């Protein structure tokens, strides 16, 4: 029948926004995308392909759910993460902001 198989455009059900994390802290991110057979999304930081490293850890579930964890967190981590989900149906994207408050460096012991 249908040349291909059932498939719907990539739609982000739950998208993040503007979070705040003090430098040297844990930064977790959650995002759900609907689509079939499986909408592939890529992370982008400041118009650049962000790659997972000892600090940046990308998660991939078997339901399309994705997450980007960072630790420690630097000042450069703050910016606009633009992700683009492309599925056999179509393609989608979204924007987000991340605030990072520097550490309280001082002669005091915290």
């Amino acid at each position: 029948g249908s040349s291909g198989s059932s498939g719907f455009r990539p739609h982000f059900l739950q998208a993040p926004g503007d979070l705040t994390v003090q430098e040297g802290k844990l930064c977790r991110m959650d995002c759900k995308v609907s689509g079939l057979p499986t909408p592939d999304l890529s992370w982008q930081l400041d118009g650049k392909p962000v790659r997972p490293d000892s600090a940046h850890k990308m998660l991939v579930r078997e339901n399309g759910v994705h997450s980007l964890i960072i630790e420690p967190v630097t000042s450069r981590d703050a910016g606009i993460y633009t992700c683009i989900a492309t599925n056999r149906a179509g393609q989608n994207s979204f924007s987000l902001e991340l605030v990072v408050a520097a550490k309280e460096s001082g002669p005091s012991s915290g």
